[PDB]
DNA sequence: AAGACGTGGAC
DNA sequence: GTCCAGTCT
């Protein structure tokens, strides 16, 4: 029904000619392939490249990552977003070392069991690093296959991904699965792009039903994103006479987990300075707050923070208890802060000067 | 199933 | 402004 060999030949030959020389493509070490694949989840290649180089220089082997402190690993991810990815990777490499002696499982079922590894990552790492013929369907590959085969099912449904995986299992080049899987990904990045695909240059134009019917710009089908909640947030920047600043570590469950922040309160529409003073008072801390110096927004995928920054002076009436920490200005650089709170500090320092 | 979960480009 | 670059729950 489908001329698989003709398709594979046109695809893999194109790939050998156009493949980009990306940093994680220098070899097939499973640890390096796995790190790159996790960083690339909902993150563009050009964004990842500098993070990857810095991460692998700090954590050159799987055992190095496993043996590192969680705060050092989070700092190496700082700014990349979706920070549970790195907490899950860190737990997963620890299990690979403790349990499997440091060798990344080559069994799909075993690799699939590690935290942060789902169907795409299983297929990506095992096909590239070990030759295992598991499909590696990400959103780009879903777009490619939805066009090639004129599939109009919503690609957000998990069932749709399962259908695409079966398609790949039938058309795959079982002789070189890693190259086949990489080539579909590279086709989606360089040719079969979300808007204005370059169908006239495409190596597999011969086999594309969407091109035949003239509807490539209309695939894949995907539900429009649900609007997000708006969340007002009040943030205190508190310094003592010696210049040190009060920061606190977020809880390990939920939004921006285990990152550091300036003390803050979801006002839920209430007065900021009032609610902020109640919260700090609950702790050795005597604090008087200033009028707000700036307000700005910060987007997440699922909500938007509306931040207002309030300066204040801290006088020590007791010890600073966890989760809080008193940090000299010169030491703040050592802590991993979300981008929102990086901006809080930037705005505080511009106002001060 | 569908919401939680960051951030930044390209239109 | 919209859309795009997976996994846990
Ligand atoms: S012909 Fe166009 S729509 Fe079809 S796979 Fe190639 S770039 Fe995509
Ligand atoms: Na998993």
């Amino acid at each position: 029904r489908f001329p698989a060999r003709e398709f594979q030949r046109d695809l893999l030959d194109w790939f050998a000619r156009e493949r980009r020389d990306l940093p994680w493509r220098k070899d097939r070490d499973p640890y390096k392939v796995w790190v790159s694949e996790v960083m690339l989840q909902q993150t563009r290649v050009e964004t990842v490249i500098p993070y990857f180089e810095q991460f692998i220089d700090r954590f050159p082997t799987l055992e190095a990552l496993a043996d590192a402190d969680e705060d050092e690993v989070l700092k190496a991810w700082e700014g990349l977003g979706y920070y549970s990815r790195v907490r899950n990777l860190h737990a997963a490499v620890k299990e690979v070392k403790t349990r499997y002696g440091g060798k990344v499982p080559d069994d799909p079922d075993e690799f699939s069991r590690l935290k942060g590894v789902g169907p795409y990552t299983v297929g990506a790492v095992l096909s590239l690093a070990y030759g295992v013929p598991e499909p590696a369907v990400d959103g780009s590959v879903m777009r490619v296959l939805s066009r090639l085969f004129l599939v109009t099912d919503d690609i957000a449904k998990p069932s749709t991904r399962k259908r695409f995986e079966q398609i790949v299992r039938e058309i795959m080049a079982y002789e070189n699965p890693g190259a086949f899987n990489e080539a579909l990904i590279e086709l989606g990045a360089l040719v079969c792009t979300p808007r204005r695909p370059s169908c006239l240059l495409c190596p597999v134009q011969a086999y594309c039903q969407a091109f035949a019917e003239g509807v490539a710009e209309e695939l894949p089908v995907k539900m429009k994103k649900t609007a997000v909640k708006q969340v007002p947030l009040a943030v205190a920047v508190l310094a003592d006479d010696e210049g040190r600043v009060l920061i606190r570590k977020r809880d390990s469950t939920g939004l921006l987990a285990n990152l550091w922040e300036f003390p803050s309160c979801e006002t839920d529409g209430a007065d900021g300075k009032e609610k902020l003073e109640q919260m700090v008072g609950e702790q050795g801390l005597q604090v008087e707050l200033t009028e707000p110096i700036v307000s700005f927004e910060h987007a997440f995928s699922h909500l938007v923070w509306q931040l207002t920054v309030f300066p204040g002076r801290l006088v020590h009436g007791g010890p600073v208890e966890e989760p809080y920490r008193l940090a000299p200005e010169d030491e703040l650089k050592a802590y991993a802060f979300p981008v929102s709170h990086q901006r809080v500090w930037r705005e505080y320092k511009e106002w001060a000067s």
